[PDB]
């Protein structure tokens, strides 16, 4: 199925994630800095192009990654591979860790926090640790399979009595009403992420959750799009990423689309920005140059692709 246009307003595009979908989510709000013009969240990612100049693993398992390089590139690059990264001091960003994460983890977080102290001012960054919570997403409901926020496993999604959806959202569009307490009036579409709208390492085909106000065309609607981690695509989690997160419930009291974009597992090996080679074998977004050298800059493909979604997407605007 095409995907749709819809009365979204451009100037209310936004993005999150978790794992590398937190990476990802911090690579477009950097490189598309303009289109996801309210701001980003990140669960449980890190530096933008923490990959490039240092191997993956010390992006990762709380270790402590350098930023005076991935840093020196966004000063660099301001302008010309990404947006001016003047835009980042006008944006709202949210970023939240377990402090038990040992999969990317505090120590990673950390670094991030301080890179983007380097463009944004603290008061719009908000930085949240849930004690004891590892690497998952954090929900405030027992969705159907979560594991527990204290084991990390599949589908990492858990009931960490922290509703991460409503406080990313919070933060990054300010007052909501209160969420979806009921069924909700909407329906997930799937479209075809093919042609402009899919690129190497995505599946074929993506969703959106999309409100009964925000089908209609006759309500101006606000897009988020959100991003699972590693080991979460639909191939390996089925819709539970789309379903168990709790985004959708306060979409739909708030006239808003969630967009899910989905990567796939991907066992081919290619050439990565350091350490060599590298297959994604767990579907992960591409934070560590699977798919390109321009993988964090403007023309990544993967970016490129949501971008492009995101442009269908609100050319519906009334
Ligand atoms: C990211 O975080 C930063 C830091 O908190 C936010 O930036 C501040 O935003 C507020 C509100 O937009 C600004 O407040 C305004 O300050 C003006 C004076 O600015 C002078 O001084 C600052 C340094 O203190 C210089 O940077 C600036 O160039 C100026 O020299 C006031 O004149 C404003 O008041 C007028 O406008 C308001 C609104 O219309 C009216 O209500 C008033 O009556 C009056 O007419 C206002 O108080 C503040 O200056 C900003 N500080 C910074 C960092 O420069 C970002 O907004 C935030 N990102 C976002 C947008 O979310």
């Amino acid at each position: 199925t095409a995907l749709p246009a819809f009365n979204v307003n451009p100037n209310s595009v936004s993005v999150s994630g978790l794992s590398s979908g937190g990476y990802m989510a911090a690579q477009l709000g950097v490189a598309y800095s303009d289109v996801f013009n309210v701001g980003f969240g990140v669960f449980a990612g890190g530096p933008y192009d923490c990959a490039r100049n240092q191997y993956y693993t010390s992006c990762m398992y709380n270790g402590y990654p350098s930023i005076t390089t991935p840093t020196a590139n966004m000063k660099s690059w301001s302008g010309n591979q990404i947006a001016s990264v003047a835009n980042l001091g006008q944006r709202k960003i949210y970023m939240w860790t377990g402090s038990s994460d040992t999969t990317v983890g505090p120590n990673v977080m950390n670094q991030l926090k301080a890179q983007l102290g380097n463009f944004d001012n603290s008061a719009n960054v908000s930085y949240v640790t849930t004690t004891g919570a590892v690497h998952t997403f954090p929900t405030d409901f027992n969705g159907a399979g979560d594991n527990s926020c204290s084991l990390s496993t599949s589908p990492y999604i858990s009931n960490c009595n922290y509703d991460g959806a409503g406080a990313a959202l919070k933060w990054i569009y300010g007052s909501l009403n209160a969420r979806n307490t009921g069924t909700l009036s909407g329906s997930v579409l799937s479209f075809a992420q093919s042609g402009s709208y899919g690129a190497n390492g995505m599946d074929t085909t993506g969703y959106l959750y999309v409100p009964q106000s925000c089908a209609s065309g006759a309500t101006v609607c606000s897009l988020h799009v959100a991003l699972h981690g590693c080991l979460q695509s639909y191939s390996s989690i089925g819709s539970r990423f789309i379903q168990n997160t709790g985004y959708n419930k306060w979409a739909d009291t708030n006239n808003m689309i969630i967009l899910y974009p989905q990567a796939i597992p991907d066992y081919t090996i290619h050439a990565i920005w350091n350490g060599g080679v590298l297959s994604n074998p767990n579907g992960c977004w591409d934070w560590v140059g699977w798919y390109g050298s321009n993988a964090d800059q403007i023309g990544g493909v993967q970016m490129a692709a949501i971008v492009g979604q995101v442009k269908q997407i609100v050319s519906g605007f009334q």
